[PDB]
């Protein structure tokens, strides 16, 4: 058998594709018992207790809801029985490769997790994630309600300067409302809502005058799948334009809102809170993600379990906006 610092040297040796919302969640912290505290993440002394409650059948039920200032996060457990035998693309040497492997694929299966997390609260200012008692809970992180706007850009005579108006509009309620007042210049859009752009912006957006300056954070998405830097949006304020079309998997789903656009500043200041993992003797663990092996009966087999508790929480929850452009 092999221990958990023996299982988190291989776990964490390899490089695995960068997560596209977490660069806006650059900060962490691993809390040392089972609770996270807000008090500790978010900026504004209001806003550090978020509201909490039950999300039954797509429905938030606010009545048996509550503000906390702390969170139990529920712990993200995959497991699997580790096969010699077993099926890899590409016996002691074969046990190892495949344990590596399934290390891999859970180590994957909460980084995917923190992005997903990431994706939601930046979005909507609001996290749907597994509770203690209901399967599904939402914690509200409190964005002013202004920061929640809607459009129509397949509306009549809608023309490119309305429609960076509309994004300006956003950065200039982001700036009157963040605790900074920082200028957004990161303008992640959905599939749709940059077809809808482009629709529109047409001969004004890439035409022999573009607007766009398609000319080191933007190619590090070369590879990426879902993520395109499609440039800086040249204006007499120079706007950085994303585009995002990753999917993901639900029990598959866009991580984007499709007819959305979503303006983000750095100022976000987004923390990776980790609850800590109860061991049995070893006590509690800080860690994002807890590899353990094991020989068992019953069945008798060898598993293998990584144990996370994560929640990704915005230091300024008003540092960022959505626009929905279409229906």
């Amino acid at each position: 058998l092999y221990t958990t610092y023996q299982l988190l040297e291989v776990q964490r040796k390899l490089k695995t594709l960068p997560a596209f919302f977490l660069q806006w969640f650059p900060r962490q912290i691993n809390f040392q018992e089972d609770m996270i505290a807000f008090d500790k993440v978010i900026q504004d002394v209001t806003r550090v207790a978020p509201f909490v409650a039950p999300n039954v059948q797509g429905r938030v039920i606010k009545e048996s809801g509550y503000n906390t200032k702390t969170f139990k996060p529920a712990y993200v457990k995959p497991k699997h029985v580790i096969d010699p035998n077993m099926i890899i693309p590409r016996i002691a040497q074969r046990r190892d490769r495949v344990i590596a492997y399934l290390l891999m694929k859970h180590r994957a299966m909460h980084e995917n997790t923190w992005e997903w997390m990431a994706a939601q609260a930046a979005q909507y200012g609001y996290v749907d994630v597994q509770g203690q008692d209901y399967p599904l809970v939402r914690v509200d992180f409190g964005r002013d309600a202004a920061l929640t706007m809607t459009t129509d850009w397949t509306a009549a005579g809608v023309t490119l300067m309305d429609m960076i108006a509309d994004l300006r509009d956003g950065q200039r309620l982001v700036s009157d409302k963040s605790m900074s007042g920082t200028v957004i210049r990161d303008y992640v859009f959905g599939g749709d809502a940059w077809d809808q752009f482009v629709k529109v912006g047409g001969k004004e957006l890439w035409g022999k005058d573009g607007l766009m300056d398609s000319t080191n954070v933007t190619r590090l998405w070369d590879d990426v799948e879902g993520v395109q830097y499609m440039g800086e949006l040249v204006g007499a304020g120079r706007m950085r334009i994303w585009v995002n079309t990753q999917k993901y998997r639900d029990q598959e789903q866009f991580l984007m809102k499709q007819k959305a656009v979503m303006g983000i500043s750095s100022a976000i200041e987004g923390v990776r809170c980790f609850g800590a993992i109860l061991d049995k003797g070893a006590g509690y663990q800080a860690l994002d993600y807890f590899p353990k092996m094991w020989d068992q009966e019953d069945p008798s087999v060898e598993y293998l379990m990584s144990q996370g508790a994560p929640l990704m929480v915005p230091a300024d929850p008003n540092a960022s906006f959505l626009l929905t452009v279409m229906s």
